[PDB]
């Protein structure tokens, strides 16, 4: 009896590992079941123990240590702000808003908790010594990243309509109430504010105004409006950009100053995510970077570090100062298997990918999976779907073609303005090496699949070769012109990824020549189409055009239209979308392979 | 301005003071505000602090210490789930998931089990295996389980239960040994009323509260030592009943009075003595000694072990407060929103000796109306319980005269027996004698602006009094009895109440005629006093048919009458936390008094 | 063998309303599990449905417009809206939109108005202007309006209304003219209903009793002229209206007297277990009009051109008739054969009393069920009783009689029990039962039961408390304690005053009431008794059944207490037959256990 999609229901999902101010404790969130609900967990160095026990709603989330280490602020599910005394007693509710709260942050002196609540959410203030609430700042467009000054005089906030329309933000100083002034004319993307201990300088993640969105995000030190790059000599982006289907909840990666010179940050490097230290008077040193593993989240102070760590074969686990605190991989209900690396050659150097095989020695069908982004990475995140594919007798081939994010800026830039050229080549180059390097893969039973950008590429590949026996296109793009007018990022995505504006005649034709639907007449591969009905980032019209086209050519086609939006497990704890999606994946694969 | 019924909403109500096993802590319930909700509070010796924070439902109640002192079992309504709260960090976990909830949790002394009951007809005894986090039905009784107590070795439970529904109707019960399940035998053939089982530390003998089979319900409840089915009385030389039987309108929630063995010879218990309730020590090889007995105060509840005692204490002048080993742990009297006043003792003479009562007067030197309040029971006591209603009556300019006539419970068995078979003779004499003494001893009382009032039996007596004299200018009868024959057939204690209180069976011809001659309705034609009638529509103990008969009779005679029919049953404040019934009753009381006095 | 559900085969007729030209009848029929009612119509042939309710209680109160072209009626779907149905084509229109609905519509004889009442404390009299399609409140009464009748010239209405007089259940008659920018007509100070205005527009007739008489007095017809009153149904020692038992009456049953001409007034009267139509005469006595002494006319409408009625017998289910021609086929729906009763007589110091025995098929011995009718001033006899037919169909001999206190055998027969319930009435019943066992050898004297409702429950309790001869007893809506009844029942102060001359609120009277209470003698009861009572009964509070149950239980007599959440007559109130089926189920279950 081979395992099925229901194997997912055995898993509990860790998230938001928050280290205590003294560095000797970690509080985190864990989502468990059919519906997933989350509660707070706590460990002092040993096996974690539950702190709350939610029975209804989504559960409890966003644990935030009070500076004295005695209380945990958290959010309870619409979303009320709670105060849990850690040395005895149940939590008290301190907010009573109709639509709840989001993103609580203690002030370093423990005198305040900042948060937002609901056109754009306004920043509020909970006076702890007064048990009183107070609206702090109601923004015009909205507030992004927020961080208290280390002396608790106020908060740094990132916020922008003309500049807001260009997805460009600045940084403002907002003092405690007794109007916010501007600190940095940034006119670009900025998050991850990390105030320096000196209370004057601060660091941010993002890009200066000159760069575009395809540019690697980096660390920048701000001083009197001046900015200089902090993570020098590191041609890799800041933050986790590696795939993995076992991330449910919040995953903080905000940089933290370990000392006056050291700022710790995460970075994606060739399919891995590691921790590094940027230095004011120096370059960048590795801090905790297994090139075979992924650190998905981390908190830190001068006394300790907490994180979530995983690998291609290890389910995410919570760690406190190197000591693993959870036993979540033990819950995985079938043996996990180790991938084998397969390389392919490019004019930019060596590309890499992996093959995950089932047990035995018999020939098995070969599944080419294409990751989305396109500027993310496959590699060393834990993928339950890939493990389950192998456990059901499929060879999973997955790679990082040009356009992936972890192999340098040039690797990303190679596909700029020409989706469907070198990226499609790299993928079929990689797949050909997989069949050569692994004789066990059945070259007569092949499939191609991917989501989002992987759906675009699945559509593009099926429209330029018939070699595959099945295809599964998920959250696909078929018509880049309509996407520009229908998607909620349509005007900036093609502008950033391709330098094309669908509302200009010459650009629209180039977009049409990049559209997989132009070449749909060549599609002969039986395709399963998976899409959400209410998708705002990739409207369902993209999947409708592909379905109608294959159906008009009478290519074997199936169209699953989900009423639940994407990431529904994270949004409601309901795993129905993932189980049905995997059910349809395997059903389609069993029919044609 | 003058205080009104709303003064009640200033008060928070304590209940269930549970001492920790090591004797250094007290966990208790406090119900506070419009609806009252209860949460768990805890103290180690200083000012109590809240442990839970109920926002919906009735709240949290029934705190039970785990023997290791690390956890609190309790019941949550937000219906009635069993919860476990780790006391040194973390929120509570729910361990039962029954549709109708649970009731009465009790840890096993080894901390290995939690016993409780839950329904689905009579509630079945269930078992929570703590080390296993598993549930299991233990014993589903035929009729029902009353008192329950673990053996000190946690080998099983003693239970009180009846043989059939006939024996249950007559309040006859036995005691059964029920061992822990693996895949109940009788311990004592009692055939009488029994509760408050207190197993002896030796794991073989045990004590019980109640009466032997021969005696009736009017006999004082006493302590009995059980040994191999043999029984001997334990609280010898103490002509007073066990437990609190003193009036007081500030008890909302559970009030434990279960006797506790301090050592192998000493058993600690509560007892009512002339309007007060104190703690005493029963002794196997001795008599009865006082332990904590202020003759001016009432100890309404207590827990105890070999390491400490927690209790709730009040007086006629002090709102209930929680105590731990002599140290008051709450500050609830401070919330009382107007000054309280000191009662004056007034005595009256009987062929059995001297009876006593009290007068509570308002401020000033002016003449004031005199309110004769009659306590129910009839075998209970006025005196040294805190009565918010009496304090508010005086604060609104009324003189409150309230006494303990013959039939009251705290002045010996003979005082109780004086009224047997003849309600409306010496009890009514004592009450009007006492009232005449009040007007004599306190000239401030206006003999021309007087009223008579009482509840249950006090309603019975109010009807009897107004039907045999015209002296009062107003009357308020609450939960009254008017027709003793119909009461026998309609009330859920009618099948034995008149049998024990009067030796009369309404279902026998000659007895019913005597019952009719003892019914105030026979003499209703003499009533001329403007009467306010207060009653719940769905009262099971005193069906509203009793109040309907009085109202209809007064109405045909056109005696000024008003009939308030409450949709909420009695003790609704304890049942749902809603104080509407209590405020409405007080509003109607004072409104009626302002019209006629 | 048939069961209680045999009732669900039946449809129930009511309110037979003749058209003004006398050639048509519109009526209500309640059919199926819930009963809903619709309007039916016949011109002389088989009746046909006019409406088709699927929700609510249905449509009711059909009333002809004077021109014969429209039917006003009341619709429950919507509590009770007044509807207008054009009879020659088209669906009905709703003209009232009140939250609590309307009640008792009456056209004015000129067709210009429809009077009715509707609530908001007492219901106010309203007016629908037909030519204007406008509504208008007419008269908001202080206490309430009882009977109402338009003057024949449509100038206004006579109303019966009374707090001092209202508390004594005494009413007068008022003239109320139509509004433009009410005076009293008769100082009656007594019970009056059934106003029948004379064609001359000045005099009118009433049903009731003058102030001197009490309620146990036979109701009679009285002619009113300028405040003077004289009895109209002279030489007829029987009351006006139907007072005979029968369990197949669902809905309104009009019996309002009607002037056939200037001298003739048609009325109904109960006579020795029957209900017939008679004619009273201004210049004469009383003549029979349609009086089968073996049948019951439960309702009737009439004018100068025709008569419609409902007729039944001990062996014939109720049927609608128009001028002698039966227009319904409802007896055909009765799902098992009906059987013919036997008359059995008993002797009284007042003369001959009568009763009946209904036996099952065969020749074998059968148990004998003594059934006691309530009232006490009603009659058993010639109404259709589905329960009695079903009892026989299940192998029981049903013995039922009219003892002294019954209403149809003269005023003296009624007055014999005054102030002494449980003497001559209980004697007559057991006298009757002894004659039944003698006259009918098939009755098993060793398997007997006694049962009855209301007053029949009082008597069942009284009898079981003074004899043990019966093997089972079923007491339904019983009275056990006459003292508490006086204070709990919504008629407690007027019932014992009228029936016994006793006021429970006076000491000497209460003792006499206690001596009349079956509970005083409960110690003697040894008969296994089933107790049936409604929990929310206002006329007979449940405390009466609780006292009996507790008493039998304390003596450990075999006892069973069915407490109904539905009040009495729930079938008529909601169309739900659950109470009737449950009650019959419990009856037969108890009888099978002990007989």
């Amino acid at each position: 009896p081979a395992p099925g999609p229901d194997s997912l229901l055995a898993l509990a999902f860790p998230s938001d590992p928050q280290v205590s101010p003294d560095g000797k404790q970690v509080a985190f969130v864990l989502a468990q079941i059919p519906r997933y609900r989350s509660g707070l967990w706590l460990s002092e160095g040993g096996a974690a123990r539950p702190l709350t026990h939610a029975e209804t709603g989504r559960g409890d989330s966003a644990p935030r240590w009070s500076p004295d280490g005695q209380n945990l602020a958290f959010v309870r599910s619409k979303a009320a702000l709670m105060l849990l005394p850690l040395k005895g007693g149940e939590a008290r509710r301190v907010t009573h808003f109709k639509n709840g709260v989001s993103g609580p942050q203690w002030s370093p002196d423990g005198r305040f908790i900042a948060f937002t609540t609901t056109r754009p959410a306004a920043l509020w203030l909970y006076d702890v010594e007064a048990d009183k609430l107070r609206e702090w700042y109601a923004p015009e467009i909205g507030i992004g990243a927020l961080s208290w000054w280390p002396d608790s005089r106020g908060v740094l906030i990132v916020q922008s309509e003309w500049q807001a329309s260009q997805w460009r933000q600045d940084v403002y100083d907002l003092p405690l109430p007794t109007a916010p002034q501007k600190l940095l004319d940034w006119n670009s993307a900025a998050h991850g504010l990390a105030p320096h201990p000196d209370g004057q300088r601060f660091a941010l993640i993002g890009r200066p105004a000159g760069k575009g969105n395809t540019e690697h995000a980096h660390l920048y030190l701000i001083e009197n409006g001046q900015h200089r790059r902090l993570d020098t000599g590191h041609d890799h982006p800041v933050g986790d950009a590696v795939g993995g289907d076992c991330h449910v909840g919040a995953f903080p990666e905000g940089p933290r100053w370990l000392d006056g010179d050291t700022l710790l940050f995460s970075s994606t490097v060739r399919g891995s995510v590691g921790l590094f230290t940027a230095h004011i008077g120096g370059g960048v040193k590795a801090y905790d970077h297994d090139p075979q593993g992924v650190i998905s989240a981390f908190t830190a102070n001068e006394h300790g570090v907490a994180l979530i760590r995983e690998s291609a074969t290890r389910f995410p686990e919570v760690e406190l100062n190197g000591q693993r605190v959870t036993d979540l991989h033990a819950r995985f209900p079938f043996p996990v298997r180790e991938p084998q690396r397969v390389t392919f050659e490019t004019e930019l150097g060596e590309g890499e990918g992996w093959v995950l095989l089932p047990e035995g020695e018999q020939k098995v069908p070969a599944l080419l999976n294409i990751h989305g982004g396109p500027h993310t990475d496959y590699g060393h995140g834990f993928t339950h779907e890939f493990q389950l594919m192998a456990a059901r007798g499929y060879g999973v081939c997955y790679s990082n073609p040009r356009g992936s994010v972890g192999y340098g800026q040039a690797w990303v830039d190679a596909i700029y303005g020409r989706w469907g050229t070198v990226d499609a080549d790299d993928l079929l180059n990689f797949f050909d090496r997989c069949l050569e390097a692994v004789p066990r893969l059945d070259a007569a039973k092949t499939a191609v699949m991917g989501g989002a950008y992987g759906g675009f590429m699945t559509n593009w590949i099926t429209g330029h070769t018939t070699r595959f026996q099945a295809a599964i296109t998920d959250r696909c793009i078929s018509n880049l012109i309509s996407f520009g007018g229908t998607s909620d990022i349509g005007l900036r995505f093609w502008d950033d990824e391709l330098g094309l504006d669908f509302s200009r005649r010459a650009d629209a034709l180039k977009l049409w020549d990049l559209s997989p639907l132009q070449y749909v007449e060549n599609v002969k591969t039986p395709t399963l189409i998976v899409h959400s009905v209410l998708d705002h980032r990739c409207p369902v019209e993209q999947a409708e055009q592909w379905y109608a086209a294959l159906h008009k050519h009478q290519v074997p086609v199936r169209f699953v239209r989900f009423p639940e939006e994407n990431h529904e497990l994270s949004r409601s704890g309901r795993p129905d979308r993932r189980l049905t999606r995997l059910n349809e994946y395997f059903a389609w694969l069993e029919r044609w392979l």
